[PDB]
């Protein structure tokens, strides 16, 4: 065929039932997935060829960064809360691999004041049983699929992407075959 199971994804031996459509994971720590974000928009133009009435769902991981990993885990929750993922992603990945500005809760926190979040909504947030919850939301999806890498995208639960079967001589290309990949895999 000309998408193949092993070539551009993998099928999930143990699919997970009543998964998001589209789940991305990654975490402020990965280094591809600075150039996903950054560099290649990937969760971008996914979203720009995904049929209409697709959700599209992006959680962070626990497995990088040790303390501050999981306080990332958190503060994603509360982006994801507040509305303000387009406001803190940037300044977030760059503060943890650009600048190298961040080293505690208060450095992340920081982030949110400066994109302009309140201070007393983020400390609300943050301590919220929302927030509690949506950080139980993003470790058990990871769970459901026994997650050790990131980035890392899932269709429907059943289908995980393979960008390492993809050619990177061109990026423009390579984002085009990796989203055609997710939209196939959709219609699937």
């Amino acid at each position: 065929a000309q998408y193949e199971d092993g070539k551009q994804y993998t099928t999930l031996e143990k699919p997970v039932a009543g998964a998001p459509q589209v789940l991305e994971f990654f975490s402020f720590f990965c280094p591809h997935c600075y150039q996903f974000e950054e560099v290649l928009h990937i969760s971008d133009n996914v979203k720009k060829k995904l049929p209409e009435g697709v959700k599209m769902t992006k959680y962070h991981v626990n497995f990088m960064g040790g303390d501050l990993g999981k306080d990332l885990t958190q503060a994603w929750a509360v982006a994801m809360a507040l509305g303000v993922e387009d406001k803190v992603t940037v300044p977030l990945f760059e503060g943890v691999q650009k600048t190298q500005t961040i080293r505690s809760a208060s450095d992340i926190r920081d982030v949110f004041i400066n994109a302009g979040i309140k201070g007393e909504e983020y400390d609300a947030a943050w301590n919220s049983f929302v927030v509690k919850s949506l950080v139980a939301q993003q470790e058990k999806a990871a769970a459901d699929v026994q997650l050790r890498g990131v980035p890392a995208m899932f269709v429907n639960g059943k289908y995980q992407l393979n960008p390492q079967g993809m050619d990177t001589s061109n990026m423009d290309v390579f984002v085009q075959q990796y989203a055609d990949t997710v939209k196939y895999l959709s219609e699937k």
